[PDB]
């Protein structure tokens, strides 16, 4: 993985974002880990959190001309990228928020339209984005998540797969499942968990 | 006025966010400027923007714990203004944010807290983040806006000064009309707008 990536993980550890232990996902599914967004809850958390998303999108390199922040959790993520975008890669983006959970505020909704997310559990939410962006003329060129958990979602393939196939996007995360398997094989201390989420993997990854 | 004072204003006037001409406030008032913060609508306005809140929130030395974001314009000033503090000024605040124009979310609702804002033009909105501040066990310490229009409200007192009266509280500005107007006496190429100013403070300002 990348520097960055490596540096993710630690961060959202270090915050309690990621944590390790029996978790029940909304899918009912048991779960030796979870990524709790909810816990990036500080301005420097806020701060870095944005560096991160706009460092997996500029890696990327794919092209996108306004980043959406959908309400009411897309707001801040999209603001602290935007933010970021500007202040550590010299690229000053348009945004769009919509005030809606369509009421749009900032720039004019046009052009190949980056939407953010946090963890994608359901492509429902990402519809209701998209209808507006057509409405309004743009296009959905892609979604930024934090996590992809890489597992099957209602049918054969990962939930971020089927919103790629269901809405013609890319989707890119900045840390992937695989990502964290590769953190945990560096850190003999945790050799434990490290076998709980390959077992996990091995059961329901894609 | 400070530096970044000037700098907020030359800004304002370069994004088209402070404007010359005949407007009508929400009041009914015609004035001969407005300030529409809805036009800092790229990801390099967001930075900047949150750069001179923080800026005005450390200038003005005014304890607090925690920065509130209320829905649905104080989210995304909330966010870059806490950014900002953690990238300039090495202070890492915790924040949370109203979703309900409570529905709370960020970090526990404690302690000192400054709200933020764009432009008062009523106490309203003010009171239902009180009330959601105290009803948590937190304390309304400021409310933090970009311009205070320092013109007389519904009474024979200023909007802001109102909010302080009834709410107990400190409204840090990052500019107000006094700092406009001085900024537009340096500029002999708009004598005219600062004529129409004046003209406008000595009939409406406290
Ligand atoms: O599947 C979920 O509901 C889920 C998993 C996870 O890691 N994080 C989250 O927010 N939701
Ligand atoms: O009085 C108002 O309604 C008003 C004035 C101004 O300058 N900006 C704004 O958003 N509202």
């Amino acid at each position: 993985m990348k520097p960055y990536q490596r540096q993710f993980i630690e961060f959202a550890l270090s915050k309690q974002v990621l944590k390790f232990g029996e978790f029940t996902l909304k899918s009912g599914r048991k779960s030796p880990y979870f990524f709790n967004a909810g816990l990036f809850n500080t301005g420097r958390d806020l701060a870095l959190l944005g560096r991160f998303y706009a460092e997996a999108l500029v890696d990327s390199g794919i092209e996108f001309d306004l980043l959406f922040g959908p309400a009411y959790k897309g707001i801040p993520i999209a603001t602290t990228t935007a933010v970021a975008l500007a202040e550590h890669h010299d690229l000053d983006l348009p945004y769009c928020f919509n005030r809606k959970e369509g009421n749009l505020v900032g720039s004019a909704l046009q052009g190949r339209v980056m939407l953010v997310d946090d963890v994608i559990t359901a492509g429902t939410a990402i519809r209701e984005s998209m209808e507006i962006i057509q409405a309004n003329g743009a296009t959905l060129a892609g979604v930024l998540i934090s996590l992809d958990r890489q597992e099957r979602g209602r049918g054969e393939i990962s939930a971020i797969q089927e919103v790629e196939r269901d809405y013609n996007c890319k989707v890119i995360s900045i840390i992937t499942l695989k990502d964290l398997i590769a953190y945990l094989e560096e850190k003999p201390e945790m050799a434990e968990h490290l076998a709980a989420v390959k077992a996990y993997r091995e059961e329901f990854g894609v």
